């Protein structure tokens, strides 16, 4: 009850908060999730020209040491980890 | 009482021996099941995760975004 | 001037090759249709999502992320499988 | 009889890489900064040896397609999930 489940690590994203594995090997590696931004377009944001051009959905981001932003691949240990929390 | 379930749940299901789907999935005869170390055997093997797929294969699983994201998961009865 | 199609077949190498020059692919095998990857550079998602210029030390900036539309009309992160990165029936979106 | 060739410096994409493994060489990115990890393919007939199961006597029976492993720093070997940085990186070597 120290350190959470993924699953449960993925209710705390739903609800909008970072997450990370302690067993990452490396610090200010975090995950979080951007909700689908319908106004997101090749033409740039809030720019779109086309009615039905494609919607991003939901996408989880992993955050790096490096500053940078990559979306998230789910490994099958972060998956069945239990080593869990919340970034503060 | 819940309809479907989170991918928490459906993890929980598959720790448990079995297998799991998601409705919203294109394909049929298609789930998830997860394999224990000591069936897979100083290197020690993990628990690995395998999707089943219609073309009767079977593939180590790299869950999906949405997959992941998604409450529609399901026991395979 | 203009090349001749030589095989069917097209490996996930050369299907990344082209989604790094620009270009978009997809999967035969896949079920569905009108899905395909594309790749977005760390400047171009600056601006799609207008986020991640770079201007605050501790901003962090955009990774190149490779994106898979859907027949949703939906866009979402793609996670390389192991099936899509062993296929060979990837085919240029054209 | 036979010379010896040298080694280039250069490294290759994913896509090289994953032909390699499909050759049955192992692999592995420098960007990792960790030491003796590597990818391995194991190949759907030696997967039936390896776990027993799935050497097709039977019609609903499923086979192991091919499959990538990835043996860890820590010694524990997991079926392997390519980060899109793996994907798209260039720093990828054969393991000699």
């Amino acid at each position: 009850k120290t350190k959470m489940s993924f699953g449960e690590a993925l209710e705390v994203l739903k609800q909008g908060m970072q997450v990370y594995r302690s067993g990452w090997n490396g610090k200010n590696m975090f995950l979080f999730l951007k909700s689908s931004d319908a106004l997101a377009s090749d033409f740039g944001f809030g720019f779109g020209e086309y009615i039905n051009e494609p919607v991003f959905g939901n996408i989880i981001f992993i955050k790096t040491a490096d500053n940078k932003i990559h979306a998230w691949v789910p490994s099958q240990t972060d998956v069945l980890a239990e080593d869990w929390d919340i970034v503060s």
